[PDB]
């Protein structure tokens, strides 16, 4: 992925049918003003590890305004232009502190996961507490097949 450039689009039905955000590489302060930011040291979309993404809750378009509404079993769906990835939330929203960096590790202690998988993490960006959710990859399908079930 190229620092500062979009590489995917995210949809989260819980946050609204029309909620759609670009995901850019990196988490520099300027990236987070344009969209969601992928932690550049974490796994790529759909890969083994933990695909971790940050977004603002109360500034710059407030993409994560309604983060507290996320629930276990809620889907987080991304497209890279080739494949649709459906992740499913297992844990959170979990309240923590800005210095708690372990939440984006490949197997985060607080996620409840006890083994390697294909995970996704969302975090809010309070510099107050942050909220975190953790998810695992449930399904993939090609963009030729149309939109995945989560988005119909």
């Amino acid at each position: 992925y190229t620092y500062g450039k979009p590489f995917a689009v995210m949809y989260i039905p819980r946050l609204g049918f029309t909620w759609n955000k670009p995901v850019l590489e990196g988490t520099g302060t300027e990236v987070l003003k344009k969209g969601l930011g992928h932690y550049a040291n974490t796994a790529r979309l759909g890969q083994k590890g933990n695909f971790a993404v940050a977004g603002h809750r109360r500034t710059y378009g407030d993409p994560f305004k309604d983060f507290p509404k996320l629930r276990h079993g809620d889907e987080v769906v991304l497209t890279d232009g080739t494949t649709w990835f459906t992740y499913v939330i297992d844990t959170g929203p979990y309240k923590t502190v800005p210095t708690d960096v372990e939440v984006i590790d490949p197997v985060p202690r607080k996620s409840g996961y006890e083994r390697e998988g294909r995970y996704l993490t969302l975090t809010t960006c309070e510099p107050s507490h942050r909220l975190i959710v953790w998810a695992h990859l449930d399904s993939t399908q090609p963009v030729e097949a149309g939109k995945p079930e989560a988005l119909r």
